[PDB]
RNA sequence: GCCCGGAUGGUGGAAUCGGUAGACACAAGGGAUUAAUCCCUCGGCGCGCGCUGUGCGGGUUCAAGUCCCGCUCCGGGUACCA
């Protein structure tokens, strides 16, 4: 051991001895308690950022945190390898998808074992690979067989030059990502899971939840949006077909003065027929961009059909318009409007002069003023014929039974939550193992077909897949005849609803699932991952769960007992315009900038002397080329300086701006707790602490020593505040270099908090505590070193701090024994000449006494 | 737009259940050492004190960064980025 805490050289050594060990190698060992924490393992985009680093430090912490109290550990890696980014990114630079991705797979391979996280090699596996997405595929046609899979047409980003299919990203503000040519809705016949079967399984099963933060279960609970209410279907003149909408207000039905149809709507079909202006509309129609936020900021727009539906319970006709926020693939494709009582039909009758009749009166019992707008709260129908008077509750269910007993309603319950549409067209993804026979006919490819293999081996001109260019390719033989497998691609979230399952037994060839090693693992305890995610994969992922309970795979409802979502780490984002329309981002580190008053960015530009479009902080990747690869710093400092310095920054929840400042703190703390054991162990050995014995300086000290450890223990398995845990180490620290060390029970103090201390380090910043446990001649490896138990008896304080108010304003500050009652606390505040100055010529009113803590004298 | 969050010194942040605002750091300035270590200073405004101060506006309380009502700005998601 060196005076100079030299990284560089501790780093490796220690991490090459965890590889020859497999420290972190385990297996379905049943004598020891299980904990398998679990971060959700990342896309091999090329370079590890930021917020990889924040969400695998957490993981390494708590996985390393928890080995410490001798539990065993499953903490897996990656790579959730199919997608996008690689499609592109391969013909930039002339490979095909595979080799690119098994390539930045190596790069952060290495990039992730440098930062010395404990993993478990022996179980990584690679998301692209037949050796697992056969059981996805595998997986797929067992829920096809059950019932659970389907087809319907659904719109697409349909790029009309490239006649190819576009993922919302690669459109910009509604043109395409390559030429500005400008994107058009195509419907599609794709395939869909029915999640919505799930919708009240997925939806109940938060309330046991305990673990999951609340904002996830709220997130998670308003997407999939259930209600219950009514389908109501409605006749309309000189057409045949009848007319159905959803609402959860049959309450207000009364006060339907029109009916909205989807442009893709027979009815708009039958009408454009003959009214050249509606034909207009529905063609500009596919121009509504396949994201549900365009969908609402885009104006309303809608043109009449001529065609007139009557209203079951009035007999009034009623206009049917068209409109552009309605749409077919969702719903009924037809809604019913109140625009004196729904704010969005408001605007639309304001905006096309079509009525604003109220049917609810005021919480008052009058009639609402609708001449600025709805009147969206429940009450007291009025104007609504025979259900006039009737309280909201007793108007649904009185216009509920009647238009059930007319028969043309329906009690229904709903959900926002759609199916999940998992046909891509595109090609770096598992392809969908369906199979139409010349028959005409689709079923599963056969088990024996199993898995189908996606090729590597490619010339990708980008517009096409290669799996459709190819002719040959979609050629079997199924029941005997020619049969063409599906070319589309799974969704790529596919393959990270239930690699956390895979993870228990990558190596097995007979299932999907060594059920046994599945559930000596299962449920994870503690998940840990971007906050982004806390709908959609989160959703997907115990979706899956369950679909793998209902096969009888797992045993658990639920797949994750705690779930950790880190804030997102940002960054400054940056773009300039190619000179065709393409859009160029510039990573912040190449951006010339300039700054505020309150320290925004004003001007930006490129290293060309380009004017850059500034976005703003948003997460970190390589979409927007703004992520900052740790590497530079790892090998300035090392990985114990980035992590410690990571988990310092903030909490784990929230999210963090990242910025290159603040890292020699974490950096000199790291050099403090060297120096400090270095010098302490170059004295040799110490003495048995004698406990009964030590002055109250060294009395002092233990009990900080030991309410340090007790809050870094609660900071890092209760609240997962690994920020002030650190914090709380490192006022210890400073306290401990201000403390005496010739006395034998100085030295010995010492010794007991410097153990202390470099194990509570250690799930941060383990290569260092690695090698300065070996100094304080530490039992063993570190990384099975028990973590420290707070002794009550050296916590217990004699004194307690009381803050003094007058009237609410701290005036005094007074130790005070523990065992002090109001009135020794009142005496003494007294005693204390800055209260006294306010209690001149005043009358304590009210005192307040929080006990141990605080006295407010209110005074008049 | 809707749903979820967030906002605190020059900076990141602490304050755990309504009780001390700024712990712990970074930056900066000054000093002791001829890059490294160490001191001191450090929310504002006029002092071994007074007032003020937790994005903005109201409000409840003895007491509000925290709770309630209305907002602003920023991020995440919004179903094909992952
Ligand atoms: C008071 C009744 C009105 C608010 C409205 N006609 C209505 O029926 N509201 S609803 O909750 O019952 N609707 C159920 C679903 O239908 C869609 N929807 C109904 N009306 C509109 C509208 N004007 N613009 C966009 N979407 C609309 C909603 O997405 C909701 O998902
Ligand atoms: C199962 C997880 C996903 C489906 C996917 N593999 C994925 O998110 N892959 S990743 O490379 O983008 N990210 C892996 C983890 O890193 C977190 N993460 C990614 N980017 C950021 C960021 N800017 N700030 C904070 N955290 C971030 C992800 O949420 C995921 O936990
Ligand atoms: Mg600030
Ligand atoms: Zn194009």
């Amino acid at each position: 051991m060196q005076e100079q805490y030299r990284p560089e050289e501790i780093e490796s050594k220690v991490q090459l001895h965890w590889d020859e060990k497999r420290t972190f190698e385990v297996t379905e060992d049943e004598s020891k308690e299980k904990y398998y924490c679990l971060s959700m393992l990342p896309y091999p985009s090329g370079r590890l950022h930021m917020g990889h680093v924040r969400n695998y430090t957490i993981g390494d912490v708590i996985a390393r945190y928890q080995r410490m109290l001798g539990k065993n550990v499953l903490q897996p890696i990656g790579w959730d390898a199919f997608g996008l980014p690689a499609e592109g990114a391969a013909v930039k630079n002339n490979t095909a998808p595979a080799p690119w991705t098994y390539d930045n797979i190596a790069y952060m391979k290495n990039q992730l074992k440098m930062l010395g996280f404990g993993y478990d090699w022996s179980r990584e596996l690679a998301t692209c690979t037949p050796e697992y997405y056969r059981w996805e595929q595998k997986f797929f046609t067992e829920l096809y067989k059950k019932g659970l899979v389907y087809k319907k047409t659904s719109a697409v980003n349909w790029c009309p030059n490239d006649q190819t299919v576009l993922a919302n990203e690669q459109v910009i503000d509604g043109c395409c990502w390559r030429c500005d040519t400008k994107v058009e809705r195509k419907e599609i016949p794709q395939w869909f899971i029915k999640i919505t079967a799930y919708a009240d399984e997925l939806l109940n099963d938060l309330d046991k939840l305990d673990h999951w933060p609340d904002t996830v279960k709220t997130m998670q609970r308003n997407w999939i949006g259930r209600s219950e209410g009514v389908e109501i279907t409605f006749n309309v003149n000189d057409y045949d077909n009848t007319l159905t909408v959803y609402t959860t207000r049959p309450d207000t039905f009364m006060g339907c003065t029109y009916l909205a149809v989807a442009a893709g709507h027979p009815l708009a079909q039958k009408a454009a027929e003959n009214n050249p202006e509606l034909a207009a509309f529905i063609d500009e129609c596919r121009n509504t961009k396949v994201a549900e936020a365009e969908m609402a900021t885009m104006e309303k727009k809608g043109v009449d059909t001529g065609f007139k539906a009557v209203h079951p319970l009035t007999g009034e006709e009623i206009p049917v318009w068209a409109a552009n926020f309605v749409l077919m693939e969702y719903g009924t494709g037809a809604v019913m409007a109140v625009p004196g009582h729904d704010q969005r039909d408001y605007e639309f009758a304001s905006k096309y002069g079509l009525n604003i009749k109220p049917v609810i009166l005021a919480a008052d019992g009058s009639e609402p003023d609708l001449s600025q707008q709805a009147l969206t709260e429940k009450g007291v129908l009025f104007n609504s014929g025979e259900f006039n008077g009737l309280d909201h509750e007793a108007a649904f269910n009185a216009i509920a039974d009647k238009l059930t007993a007319m028969g043309v309603g329906e009690r229904k319950v709903n959900y926002r939550l759609r199916d999940w549409g998992v046909s891509r067209q595109r090609y770096w993804g598992a392809p969908i193992p369906m199979v139409t026979l010349e028959d005409g006919t689709v079923m599963p490819t056969p088990d024996d077909q199993l898995p189908v293999i996606l090729p590597e081996d490619v010339v990708m001109d980008g517009i096409t897949s290669p799996i459709k260019a190819d002719p040959e390719w979609a050629k079997t033989t199924v029941n005997g005849m020619p049969a063409l497998r599906e070319t589309d691609t799974f969704d790529t979230f596919m393959e990270s609803s239930w690699y956390y399952a895979r993870y228990t037994c990558p190596q097995y060839k007979e299932g999907m699932l060594d059920s046994e090693a599945a559930n000596y693992w299962l449920p994870v305890d503690i998940y840990i991952g971007g906050i982004e995610h806390a709908i959609m994969h989160l959703l997907y992922f115990r979706f899956f769960h369950k679909l793998m309970r209902d096969a009888g795979m797992v045993n658990s409802d639920e797949p994750a007992k705690q779930l950790l979502c880190q804030g997102m780490v940002l960054a400054d984002a940056f773009y300039y315009v190619g000179e065709n329309g393409e859009r160029n981002w510039v990573s912040p580190v190449d951006a010339i900038v300039e700054r505020d008053e309150k320290g925004r960015i004003v001007k930006a530009k490129d290293a060309a002397g380009h004017e850059l479009v500034y976005t703003g902080m948003s997460k970190m990747s390589k979409s927007k080329n703004n992520g900052i690869d740790p590497q530079v710093m790892v090998e300035r400092y090392g990985a114990d300086t980035v992590r410690l310095f990571m988990m310092f920054a903030s909490p784990a929840d929230m999210t963090l701006e990242w910025q290159e400042s603040g890292v020699e703190g974490a950096n000199r703390f790291l050099k403090r707790v060297w120096k400090l054991v270095y010098e302490h162990t170059a004295k040799g050995d110490v003495a048995a602490l004698n406990v009964d014995a030590l002055t109250e300086n060294q009395k002092a000290l233990r009990r900080d020593v030991h309410k340090t450890i007790a809050k870094v223990t609660d900071d890092i398995g209760r609240r997962q505040t690994f920020n002030t845990a650190i914090a709380a180490i490192m006022e210890l620290m400073n306290k401990l270099a201000k403390a005496p060390t010739d006395g034998e029970q100085d030295r010995a103090l010492m010794q007991e908090a410097l153990l202390a201390v470099v194990r509570m380090l250690n799930p941060f910043t383990p290569h260092i505590c690695f090698t300065l446990w070996q100094e304080l001649k530490g039992e063993g490896d570190i990384d099975n070193a028990p973590w420290p138990v707070a002794d009550e008896k050296a916590m217990v304080e004699d004194s307690t701090l009381v803050v003094v108010q007058v009237n609410g304003k701290v005036r005094a500050k007074i130790t005070v024994p523990v065992d002090a009652t109001e009135e020794q606390v009142r005496e003494r505040a007294g005693q204390e000449h800055l209260v006294a100055k306010y209690l001149d010529g005043v009358t304590v009113r009210k005192v307040i006494y929080v006990p141990g803590k605080l006295l407010n004298l209110v005074v008049g």
